[PDB]
């Protein structure tokens, strides 16, 4: 049916977008650095944050965020190549890979 892969430290790597309008959201994850999460409105950047992460459960583990650092938690998500499906969190929805 929906036959997803193991989320791992290598398939997540790169940027992830919805589309370019209204109120969009943008993500990145590096292999040996950090992630980054942005939020826009129409054609202006309105948020930014970064966080370290690990993949120690077939989920994102979040445990360092800035500038307002937050509690550590895990994030249920799926991946197969070019479609991120996050189920929970700020970034919960769908995105396409953007590299």
């Amino acid at each position: 049916g929906e036959d997803w892969t193991e989320l791992n430290s290598n398939n997540i790597i790169g940027y992830w977008s919805t589309g370019i309008e209204g109120t969009h959201k943008l993500l990145s994850f590096d292999e040996d650095g950090t992630g980054s999460f942005g939020i826009y409105s129409n054609a202006t950047p309105i948020s930014f944050q970064m966080f370290d992460y690990k993949i120690e459960e077939g989920r994102i583990y979040i445990y360092d965020v800035y500038p307002d650092e937050k509690t550590p938690y895990y994030l249920d998500c799926k991946i197969s190549g070019t479609t991120l499906k996050v189920e929970t969190g700020s970034e919960a929805g769908t995105y396409k890979k953007q590299k």
